[PDB]
């Protein structure tokens, strides 16, 4: 058994904690994020990673930075064997990666070296990916680039949005960092180089992006449509409206990008770029969730065919 440090932020983070206090390692500092600032007032909101410390009765950190001498003080003093990074929102730098005697690992939501970065549950859903999963690296001084230790796929069906994807992954990775960690305390483990030709990158979501784009073929759009489920969710207008996208499925037509062909009780088929798209389930700004059906027998006429979404 060794003396872990862990660090980490949300709700994923905390599943990775929660299995590892089931382990007869010492959690001797669990570091997370600064409490964030509300939208309003002056509450500060504690991190998952911090609720689920508070309520086991360990030491909390809070650094705002890894970089200065304070904290990395602070951190050798912990006397760690071990460094386990999930989903924490500080960048490492080399003279801590030094300090705990076998470095820091991280679990990385993905099969690198594929989708390196901020993103790795969207992306892996909207590019079209056959199956995703947990890796847990060696941290190195790139951006996760450094080596592959131990890797759990899933499959992604037609059917998986990003958070059923991010479910199943927050189940696969605290038991596979368990075991990776058994295997480093036993000396057995050895890191896989990564192939930097095939790795890609999940950049994080951006400003514009969430808006839906109808020239792009609609396989695209179905995609982006399930990958931003929960979040951030997909919008379009319609007469200068707004309009969330929640649920959808490939249909079938041709036409002007974003104009509505059919309006029937399955729901709202849109042209594409490519093919169409049935819009099966919406949310109106101030409104409920919907299924397009309880909005066509009480929108029928405002989604006439031939309107144009955008």
């Amino acid at each position: 058994a060794l003396r872990i440090v862990f660090a980490g932020t949300p709700e994923f983070a905390a599943e990775h904690l929660k299995a590892l206090l089931d382990t007869p390692h010492r959690i001797v500092a669990v570091y997370t994020q600064p409490d964030r600032p509300a939208g309003r007032g002056q509450k500060l909101m504690p991190s998952a990673v911090k609720s689920l410390a508070l309520e086991h009765g360990l030491p909390v950190m809070q650094p705002q930075s890894l970089r200065n001498a304070e904290a990395q003080a602070e951190l050798a003093a912990l006397r760690a064997d071990l460094m386990v990074v999930v989903a924490y929102g500080l960048i490492l730098p080399q003279a801590v990666l030094d300090i705990p005697r076998l470095g820091c690992i991280n679990s990385h939501a993905s099969l690198l070296p594929r989708w390196r970065g901020a993103a790795p549950i969207q992306r892996a859903v909207e590019a079209g990916d056959a199956e995703s999963g947990v890796t847990v690296m060696q941290m190195e001084a790139g951006l996760d680039t450094g080596p592959m230790l131990l890797k759990v796929s899933t499959p992604i069906s037609a059917a998986d949005t990003g958070g059923s994807l991010h479910d199943r992954l927050a189940a696969l990775g605290p038991k596979a960092v368990i075991e990776a960690i058994a295997g480093l305390a036993a000396g057995t483990l050895h890191g896989e180089i990564q192939d930097d030709a095939l790795a890609t990158y999940a950049h994080k979501l951006n400003k514009d992006e969430a808006r839906l784009d109808w020239s792009r073929p609609a396989v695209e759009l179905e995609r982006q449509v399930r990958a931003f489920t929960p979040w951030p969710v997909c919008h379009t207008s319609l007469a200068d409206a707004p309009l969330k996208v929640l649920g959808a499925s490939l249909g079938q037509g041709s036409g002007a990008p974003g104009t509505i062909l059919e309006a029937s009780r399955d729901g709202l088929l849109v042209a594409c770029g490519e093919g169409a798209l049935r819009l099966t389930r919406l949310q109106l700004p101030g409104g409920k969730p919907l299924a397009f059906a309880d909005l066509y027998n009480s929108r029928r006429e405002q989604f006439a065919a031939g309107q144009v979404l955008g």
